[PDB]
């Protein structure tokens, strides 16, 4: 439907970061990768073709991404791992008489769309304007791919030199954890192997055009990330109120102001104080809960997204990783500016069924065993 | 070439235990599995076809075994895991227009040959009379399959209830050995809750042509059965007799390192003979033997280090089989005097890459000296 250019990666990652609910990869590593995107030896093209789910019909699709420790990922310059993983998936599809023609980010976040875009440009594929949740999630069963029941394996993990590992999982008949969870439980340790270096490219959930539809119910996530990013980069939204206005009027999203704007205190949680009024946002990577000291129930809970907005001039959106810095352990920029916490209503496919249960389980591990209470 | 019957498994695991250099799986876990070997609902036959390496030409072969925690493994009664892993290999090969006709143990040991034999009878395959070392080994690179460059993956790990995982590894040049990398990934997978610390393993798929080169140490299964039978028929009751038997019947020039002597209570095993003391160091397999009075070890891997308890009854024990309820030892151990015997390594183990693999292992245990063949 449309195409991306190198200059579109900056606003894209910005918007995606805000839709990442605190997780989804740091803008730092996203910028590191985007800085080298330009036609040349490595990238045969400068343009990235992006198609809608209903257009992705001339071949099969696969989810592609980076997985592992951010510390290691923040050092990457080129996406060798993801490119190599997607190539393994393409080769397998070729051996089965099919053509790999599409890649897709697993979730919404600074890295997700960028990685998928770079891989597509590198292999001559098209990236789907969609992802598994419309937000960033701590684990695989929270993505629509898992709910739709797309076989998770063969899964491909790849290094930056040429190391490639394949993983296949067959669960025994129900008598039992989610197959997605099991796969994730086995993939992550493999990346701790010296050959990987705590991170690596991932390629899984290969799909035929038939599976795509039900597998990707949350759509237009890449384009909305780009539209918001452009407005951010252009300085059209410098206040929490302006962010809510933009979301409502331009993206038809009714976000809720959970707290602030207040001051971010020095540090998995981040605290904000508004004069004898404390708010604590709990996160694994992604923010999952927001607590007001004075209330027995949380302000918001996943699947609803929880995102920060730092008012003033400069970077307005940050992932939890991006907030960490050299000042008081906080980024020197955030130190001194008023920050707010915004909740975004989860997209419909996440608000019920297996995905919701998956979220309840994750939250249960974090101590919240109440029901899902839509901010909307 | 020949068939095994249920009554042949006891002798087999006993003789194999002795050629296990202290490791290769416990005799108790091996006995748990063999005790249930009979035609019935699980096994379609009481026979186990065993073939020579140059005789295994009617199809491909694959290494098969149990991997993981001894505590969890010795609780099993049927080789579901290895059987399922072998099955996954057969269908992969079949999907590629090839036939899986054989299985082979990875090493000599109480569990090795027994698991391979039960898998074979279960799936209608034959077991190859050989293993990758002629002894039990601590890690994959010390096996001839690794030295031969047989691709390790696809590797299949299977649980006892239907769980089946596949691992594939393709590396780049110019880093460790692929065997080592594969093992470092295979093991953590088994610690996953779905596996419960252990599992069945099928890897190093081979064509008849690859089999030959990959398996230079041969006749180890029948070699194990031959000794085990001798042990069971009361033909060898002393270390002296054992040394004699190995020489006359198996053409093996063994060496008495220490004893007969008494065992100690509290990975090391100590023996005391009057004023002298011998300590055998082990992970699972015994790797070094020390005499408190000598600055150099009495023996070192690749040479096998094995025990022989004199008297009537059980003469062979893996390090794991010695742990008991008496003084921390097996009730029947303490009362009798035991000896430590070293078996010269098979030629393929005392040279090239496999030798260096043994050196690195030994180094991590403190011994940075060179290999000194007992023979």
């Amino acid at each position: 439907a449309f195409e991306l250019s190198p200059s579109d990666l900056e606003p894209l990652l910005q918007g995606a970061c805000f839709f990442g609910s605190g997780g989804g990869g740091t803008m730092i590593s996203a910028r590191h990768l985007a800085a080298n995107f330009r036609k040349g030896d490595y990238y045969p093209t400068d343009k990235v073709r992006v198609v809608d789910v209903d257009e992705a019909t001339d071949g099969d699709c696969v989810m592609v991404a980076y997985m592992g420790a951010p510390d290691a990922i923040n050092q990457v310059q080129w996406p060798n791992g993801p490119v190599e993983a997607a190539l393994a998936a393409r080769q397998r599809l070729e051996s089965q008489g099919r053509k790999l023609a599409y890649v897709v980010a697993p979730e919404s976040g600074a890295l997700g769309f960028v990685v998928a875009s770079l891989v597509a440009a590198k292999l001559g594929l098209a990236v789907v304007d969609a992802d598994g949740a419309g937000r960033a999630v701590p684990s695989l069963p929270m993505l629509t791919y898992a709910a739709a029941g797309v076989p998770p394996t063969p899964a491909f993990l790849a290094g930056e030199s040429g190391l490639c590992v394949e993983l296949g999982v067959r669960m025994p008949p129900p008598d039992r954890e989610d197959i997605s969870t099991v796969v994730e439980q086995m993939l992550r340790p493999i990346l701790t192997n010296p050959q990987f270096g705590q991170f690596g490219g991932l390629a899984m959930w290969m799909m035929s055009p038939a599976q795509l539809g039900g597998a990707l119910p949350v759509r237009g996530t890449l384009s909305r990330a780009l539209k918001l990013g452009r407005a951010l980069q252009d300085g059209k939204v410098k206040t929490a109120e302006a962010m809510l206005d933009f979301l409502r009027r331009e993206l038809d999203i009714k976000g809720k102001l959970l707290f602030g704007p207040a001051t971010l205190a020095s540090p998995g949680k981040v605290v904000l104080e508004d004069g004898e009024r404390r708010c604590t946002v709990l996160y694994q990577n992604e923010s999952l809960l927001a607590w007001d000291s004075a209330l027995s129930h949380p302000l918001a809970t996943a699947p609803d997204a929880i995102s920060y907005f730092v008012e003033g001039e400069g970077q307005h959106v940050f992932s939890n990783g991006d907030l960490s810095g050299n000042d008081h352990g906080l980024d020197p920029s955030v130190r001194g500016r008023k920050a707010a916490v915004i909740a975004l209503p989860a997209a419909a496919p996440l608000s019920e069924g297996l995905i919701l249960q998956s979220f309840a389980d994750e939250l249960a591990q974090l101590g919240y065993l109440g029901p899902y209470a839509p901010v909307d």
